[PDB]
């Protein structure tokens, strides 16, 4: 039902939702780039990132997502120890693997849409 491109991106989010590094390993490639609020990760660093989520006990929940051009935009609720934020996650898949992921934290669903537009245009 879901195309491979969508499956890939969706799996990336699933990994974070479940804090599952092995799941993440399956989706990324040595040149996969992720930028989390300015901080760049590459390759295995992204898997290590997922290990940190789990360790921290951080809870990622997907609210909804959409396709803008050739990038995927996910809106995720993130929780750490009695505090809740919306994070925007923009993914570009190339040849069935994650090329580039942009993550940014935002303070309302309106600024979410703004960041999504902005980050999409960079991906």
């Amino acid at each position: 039902h879901m195309p491979e491109e969508e499956k890939a991106a969706r799996l990336f989010i699933e990994a974070l939702e479940k804090g599952d590094p092995e799941l993440m390993r399956k989706v990324i490639s040595p040149d996969t780039k992720m930028v989390d609020n300015g901080r760049e990760f590459t390759g295995d660093e992204v898997v290590e990132y997922v290990k940190e989520i789990q360790k921290r006990g951080e809870q990622w929940h997907l609210k909804k997502y959409t396709k803008i051009g050739n990038v995927w935009v996910f809106y995720v609720q993130v929780d750490n120890n009695g505090q809740t934020e919306i994070w925007v996650v923009v993914i570009k898949v190339e040849n069935g693997r994650i090329k580039i992921v942009f993550i940014q934290t935002v303070r309302d669903e309106e600024e979410a849409h703004e960041a999504a537009r902005k980050l999409a245009k960079q991906a």
